[PDB]
């Protein structure tokens, strides 16, 4: 079980439909419209960002910036715990 | 007809929308946000708690604690009658 | 025209979406989740129960128990008229 | 046009919101809370009582008892005229 | 443009949500519950009544009886003008 | 152009997906499951019933019984006009 | 770019879901139910009417009659400008 | 920014709920009941009147007549300033 | 280039899979099942009808009857233009 | 049952609508307007503050400051009892 | 993280449903009705305006004009800070 | 806890309904009628004035002028103490 | 890598399913129905238009006209940049 | 009947489409994209994992880890009963 | 085992059917239609490109350009690792 994929699954399980709509707006210039139209969960968006090398196990700035815009400091703490054991 | 499922159906039929909102707040750390967003009746919440082994036919403490917070002692008596025949 | 199938069609036409959700909860231990996810009408559920021998033209106790939980005594009278001519 | 349904519509059109609140209290043990929460007119309550066989074209005692508690003897006379032509 | 369908569209445009609820109660024994649950406008109800032959261009008694219960004598005059040119 | 096949095509063009699902339930004991799984229009079902001699140009009782269960008296009138010229 | 098809696209872009439901009711006797069930935009309905020769670049009476029933005199002006250059 | 739409927004922001009720009564024969039931601001009513060609940037008599009935001569002066620059 | 074969190719290019299924049902008694099972385009069906002398350059009634059942009056106009030059 | 969530539920059950309006004003710079518009109980506001890390089981200063502004010293005593057992 | 998209997200989070209704009225002639019917947040409207080149990172007049009509001078200051760093 | 918001809450708690009516008259040309109709406390009015930049933590002249018209020199002293610590 | 084919791929990746349906309606008289039924992406439609010589690297009017009907001025700018380097 | 294959069939029958999507995300680095695109049931995924030696009758850690992420402790009990008889 | 052929097999196993359709469009002028019609996997397309000398172990520009259009930077990293050991 890849620890990074279990972290991304937990973040996706703690988000609502309104929060997903805000994350799809902040990724307007990174992901195309036809692809963003197939996103119905955080896992869909996270998969596309990993394939484009926007999100990587050792590079998580984009994730931290998106969670700060949603004002979710509880989910930002889970990312910190990951980097502390993945150090 | 499983007696436990008929008990849970009666409790769900005796609750209002305000009471459901209070039960979804008390289960913030047990059930995730994306799942709690799909709860529109006590039956939705009860199904998720049974799958997580929080509620079982022979373990009903969590239910009794939630009904005591709603101050519903009439519904707590129905639980007692169940355990008396399921003894 | 099988009289039993015309009875089950009339009962399905007299039920709402809220009532269907209550019937799918009371059949949690009889039908699996992947199959219950495809139920969008009483006819879907009734078909699965006939194939499992839970509902039969000469055995209707499960149906009578489900209608008593919905508190539908008008639909229970239609079942009685069936058994009186199917006697 | 079913004469019984035209009678029940006239009784519902002659009642106020205070009178509806009194009728929902007198039906506390006959109808569940989640269902009574959706009642915004006499027609809503009458529909539920017909489905439970509490009110029938040939059995109107419960209706006559509820109207006597509201002290509405004018509406009780309309019920009498119905039974005199439905005799 | 079928004159009967333009008449039914005008009647539907002159009714409120309270009036629609009263018309769905008076049609309890003519239309089933699962179908009446999909009615959100007079046009939905009128379509079902035409398919059951309850409403026809040359038979409008049921319509006139429903409008007399809503006490809408202005809309009953529009029906009269129709039969006078459809004579 | 066989008049019977033009009648069956008109009936199939006047039915919805919900109505087709009800007709496939009423034919549970006449047609097998593997075959009923390939039915996506009234024409598919009608073809199978003609090959089994359930529907014939001079025997239309099964059709009239299925349309009476859907409460489609407008489509039952089209069948009557057929038998009046096919007399 | 066929001017008639650009006109029909503009009219479809200026209509709501309530207005589409009213247009599908006024076309009950022109288009069958199975086909009307696939209409999710004015463009779907307009395509079917062109194939049946109900709407043509040189015959627009049916369109003008449907827009007058929706009471859309702004969209009726766009049709006039078309016939003035297509004269 | 269309100057006419900024004028109509200012007039809507200077009206109360009592004034809106008076304007919906004076438009009884111009707008249908089902549509007037969705009006909760002057902007809702103004949008419907523009689509029916009752209000236009170069025809404002109906607006001036409605404001004279509310006895609002301050808002009638704002309309005058508009026509003086839109001359 | 035989003009009749160019007409039949144009009609086949203007039809959908749903329309082809309706044409194969209307030809149930003219073409056998094993042969109708190989039809994947209008050209397949047209070839079989020409070999059976059902369709001929100087006899097009069957074609006109099939297009009238599909309610395709645009394609019926193309047949008329053919007979006007093949006169 | 998380003791912190039972404390927050008791505080929410001891507040009125006027008190909630005062708490939403004191949180103007902490929570956005679109989110504060969905607050209809103390539980709604408390959930948002927990997700932003403003309220935590081991950090309750913001809560104590809000209750001191409402001048509710009875509810401040309940917070003290919590920290005394959660010590 | 595109600074322009973070600005537009903050403006959308500081607006109410009444304010959104006013912005959809002021954009009546810029965006069609069928598209404006899908707008449930400022982000929906902003996305459509960016695709039509009405709003651009280096052209923000339309935004400043809409915020001046809502009389939101606090949100107009946030736009100024953006242009000062995007200079 | 923003000190400015605690000051405005104290001023609102020291005012009566007669005083609020006088403050809504003195703000006739600053706030529109439809918005002033929703003001039921000083906090409602203060929120609107902050969004219009009429009241700011470093600009309090409008507040001091309104309190001098109510002849409330006790509340003007509380404003002075604020500016002395916010210096 | 043909620059024209990379441009057409980018335009197809920036379109939704609703936009594709509008483009298939505007190409009703250019492409046949049986072929338009196989279009599930802009790339499918673009391939057919290139083979018919409707779209060419040195003739892009039809593309510019279709994008102006979708009101996509952002995608029209990408076409301009192409012709500026393909000059 | 291999007991391990009957266990895996029961687990697949107790899962929904949302749960399957979560399991396909957690297996991103174990199974390729072209193969994961053919997974429409738990049985499809389980077959691929058995062929790669990720799941074996005597090694079930990966299964237990995936069920713990779905928070399905009821299905984890069925795995325990298997190892107790397969001991 | 030729290292180049193992690289091309891994890239083909990491692509979906939508991605294959995009790659067949970008190779419209390099491969003929009759041959492109037989492509059902990346391996089919790669074989044809090797035979035409478009792809070679020491020339991989075309591959890198196609993967950049699919925006697959993860698969472009695998190509880099190949050239680093094949140096």
């Amino acid at each position: 079980m890849d620890p990074f994929l279990v972290l991304l699954h937990s973040v996706s399980s703690s988000l609502s439909s309104s929060e997903l709509t805000e994350l799809k707006f902040l990724c307007l210039g990174r992901v195309g419209k036809r692809k963003l139209e197939r996103v119905q969960s955080g896992l869909d968006l996270f998969s596309m960002l990993l394939e484009q090398n926007d999100l990587e196990p050792g590079h998580t700035e984009l994730l931290r910036e998106l969670l700060a815009s949603l004002r979710r400091h509880d989910l930002l703490r889970r990312v910190d715990d990951f980097e502390a054991g993945a150090a």
